[PDB]
């Protein structure tokens, strides 16, 4: 039947089609102004195939993360998280000085029109970082596996692993048999959401193609002029940032860029639709599993870097920066440049990994240079900026996790 | 001693000693003006024995649904699903014509004298279908837990169950170990939820007679005139709907009417008293495990069905639509009529399982056949239905309770 | 190395030296104006010591509870309730009546200048104390475990492990097997729990330290003239209560008060510092482990004693009640004390186990003897009372802890 024989159709192939027809059908329907047919009808597809993806991310996170730290000694835990935190700051200071330059190479912004009087926007306001440290810790593991809470989650989950070891190899026979069996009923839930995942990617080419044609005929048309400029140095340096760092880092290491390449397509090509990090969370999971490395590693850096490392997000700030910059007419000293890496570095790690939270945090990285946001020109070259952020979200998300996976694999090589 | 004589006698007999009593206390009291000391020292029993049942919703319901799909095939799950569906469609309809026919056989509302500046209400706004669909899909299976949402539970926990089957079967020793202790917990959990759904409905009788006393304290002698011939329609028109839909398919299906009731009378006397299919959906489910019907079909029929199969409350919802129209003096043509089946039937599916909603739900059907609930005259009619809804809603919860395992053991004995 | 050489050393001098350390240094800083430096970066560790520590509590309380109720027979547990709840009420009365015989032999607040202007206070609102009877009761148990409310946890847990122990008595093979595996993965959880309490307190030290030493910072300099003589007498009373009954007791029912102060030293420090029972729970309850007394004992007295037994709470309440009316001039009778002692027994029950609960909860103890908050000078009484809140929180949660510790013993040497 029907259903058979697209079941039994490749999925790569259905998601690559899928692709390309809705970034054409988009496209067309949003020059012939029929942008809001598609965010009527075509979009909820779309919707549902986020809404899957992110029903999966609290319970395989939790239970993963517990099987690894339970399967893992405590030492090379930490060695492990030294390893993937300095990776993770050095890839994310490269991408904001391959940003830099390309937004230098180029010159986006540069002799534009600005028209004052849109939308204003309130003045960043820098949270308490004590706070943010210690939200680390949840106050209630159950409510923050209720209200997502990924990182609470992910530290409840290595403390509550590393306790099950420590059980395991008691002396009382009741507390070792009662150790495994939570071990091992945790394990079948996290092998029940790997087969859930398997199963929601089969309808993954629908959401790909509804997701990537409500961008398009959305935003897509407003890709001209200064703002096509911002977008190829953003998806240039992107391609850069790929080719330079993690294809480089992956030869380096003596792992297989093709071979890795097929392995994590289908994690990229979801975020890059998804733009959600945190929601392709589960498939970028998935890919580590079937390449072969240790729960005990990706368990942990993936859920991770999902949040902290973000590498597309600190290019699309320092571009995006500079756009800002040429508009109002300024010139940026390489001081200024130098605190533009390291506040856009911040402001990367501080990003929720959800749709649009890199351009709300690049409101910090603007003020870090002297370009806030109740400035009105500041405002309207925002505004200009915001107008085609799922656009460069798409790409930015993408990278994010590919970088997410490369240091997951390149930490495992090393281990 | 006193507590073994009182746990020792049968509990269908102490039930309905508490039904009769309960009902005679409450309306010699409402007479009598006592209905302010009924709510403050009577009520708060009947309150602890909903919040006894409430307790088990979410705990049996999602464990016993893993546990049945699990134990059940896809595509019989599949198959179960579409015959309940067009049961209830079609029971449904059927429920909404026979009020119709009961609201024109007598007159509700007709010559009425309506008296304007009574509160008023807001138009009812119909929420986003898409919305409402896609709220199906949880976006955090733990917060869809912890915050009721039946519907999302039951999503999450069908997929859990096939996924656990698939791992049950696979090649793996530690993956099948995994699932099958996993399983084991969650069926250990749901048995022991019907263990306390046995021991609260010893305490059932007090918590029946406290409900039915201020139900009747309250309201009861509000039931006289125009009010008490809507009553005596809708009243009419639901042992109408037991007799003839009910009671006809169960004999055409083979199934024993009396047996059926036999095992059925604690849920519907539950329902009766509660008002509210959620609240009494784990004594219908122990109902349904004790006639033997095996659990993947009742573990996904009975929580769907509380939500979206409502016999009584769609007819409720057709004779008070009649008796706004008799009362506003406008006749309702052929044309209406249908209009009001078909829109009585969606709000039947829209309407909550919890106290009261089928009232509210009447303003989407009213506005149907151009009777906005902002019409003064329309607000007055919808103002004295109100008075008595719990006495409509006790009947008409029983009736949803009542077709919703008459579906369920319908849908088994066909598998 | 440092690390290990910290470890190593003995816990309870860690704690001691902290505890006395952070003393003097937020005393000094304090003296010289730096209590906001100490709130900026010394308070922090403290905070992360506290979260730590509550992020244990609820799932520690459940699983516990639900392990020990299927361990011990329901009718051994309704006596242990029976006598604890006896031996709350007893106690609490005695501590009211020891602060009240405390307040009269000193005289605080007797001619003390009382300065009108300050802020004022809403007064106590009575709430419904059939609505706090029916929250015991969860309407969701998830709901409960995610939003803390330790009591329906309670009662959810005691209820499943109830109906678990009757599941292990069945006839059916797969029951038991279910039953088995559930209340093994419950009790794999506990002994996690106790595992990462025993890593915590490692931590504690540090966090004894900043606790103590912010609170001194804050609020010692304020420990002058008539509020010293309050805190002499709040103090005195504390000490007096648990030479007077805790040891008396623990003599009486042959329990050695050295080898019980031995155990239960790590508990009362951290309630101490932590000013919170709620918190301090996980160290209790492994302190009584560690004691020897039975599962089924202490995982209900304890969690259930942490909420509504509070002898130091009483004490403070009645010291500062007598505090208030002689600030005010007003001369309380007889009667008027034995309604203080009344009311501050069921405000120390209804008081919160967080920190200045009780503070809070005095306004109804006040109210009870004529003397609104609403009046200017009880509200200057009041305020000057708040300024030094934390200093006699510490002594009276300690005080709280060692009576529900006290209790247990005694209860479990009793059976
Ligand atoms: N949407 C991106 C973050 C961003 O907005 O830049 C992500 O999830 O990774
Ligand atoms: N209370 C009914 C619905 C209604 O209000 O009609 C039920 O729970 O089934
Ligand atoms: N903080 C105390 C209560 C109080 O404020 O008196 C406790 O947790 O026990
Ligand atoms: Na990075
Ligand atoms: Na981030
Ligand atoms: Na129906
Ligand atoms: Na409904
Ligand atoms: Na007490
Ligand atoms: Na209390």
């Amino acid at each position: 039947g029907l259903y058979r024989k697209y079941i039994e159709y490749p999925v790569l192939q259905k998601i690559l089609i899928g692709l390309i027809l809705g970034a054409i059908v988009g496209l067309i329907l949003g020059h012939y102004g029929y942008a809001h047919a598609v965010h009527t009808y075509v979009k909820p597809f779309g919707d549902l195939f986020v809404r899957l993806l992110k029903m999966l991310v609290m319970p395989i996170v939790f239970a993963s993360l517990v099987v690894g730290a339970a399967s893992i000694s405590p030492a090379r835990l930490g060695r492990v998280g030294v390893k993937i935190v300095v990776y993770y700051l050095l890839t994310s200071a490269f991408a904001v000085t391959l940003g830099i330059i390309m937004a230098r190479l180029f010159n986006p912004g540069a002799g534009i029109h600005l028209a004052v009087g849109g939308q204003q926007f309130q003045p960043h306001q820098a949270p308490p970082l004590v706070h943010i440290l210690l939200d680390i810790v949840p106050t209630n593991p159950f409510g923050a596996l209720a209200n997502g809470q990924v990182l609470p989650t992910i530290f409840f989950a290595i403390i509550l692993g590393i306790a099950i070891t420590y059980l395991m190899n008691s002396e009382n026979e009741k507390v070792r048999k009662s150790a495994e069996t939570l071990l091992d009923a945790i394990n079948g839930l996290a092998e029940a959401m790997y087969k859930i995942v398997n199963g929601v990617m089969q309808y993954a080419p629908i959401g790909v193609f509804a997701l990537i044609a409500y961008v398009m005929a959305e935003q897509g048309v407003h890709v001209v002029g200064e703002l096509a400029k911002v977008t190829a140095a953003v998806y240039v340096g992107l391609t850069l940032q790929i080719l330079l760092v993690y294809f480089v880092l992956l030869k380096i290491y003596g792992i297989d860029p093709i071979s890795f390449i097929k392995h994590a397509k289908d994690a990229m090509l979801t975020a890059f639709v998804t733009r959600s990090s945190e929601g392709t969370l589960p498939v970028t999971m998935r890919v580590a599993k079937e390449m072969g490395i240790s729960e005990g590693i990706y368990s942990f850096t993936l859920p991770l870097g999902a949040t902290i490392n973000m590498d597309g997000t600190a290019l699309y700030q320092g571009v995006c920066t500079f756009f800002i910059a040429n508009a109002l007419g300024s010139h940026l000293t390489v001081g200024q440049q130098l605190t533009i890496v390291l506040t856009a570095v911040l402001a990367s790690i501080g990003t929720a990994g959800v749709p649009g939270a890199g351009a709300i945090m690049l409101a910090m990285v603007l003020h870090s240079v002297g370009l806030p946001l109740t400035d009105p020109n500041v405002a309207a070259a925002y505004a200009m900026i915001l107008g085609i952020d799922a656009i460069l979200d798409m790409g930015r998300t993408m990278v994010n996790v590919t970088g997410n996976l490369t240091g997951t694999a390149i930490v495992a090589k090393t281990e």
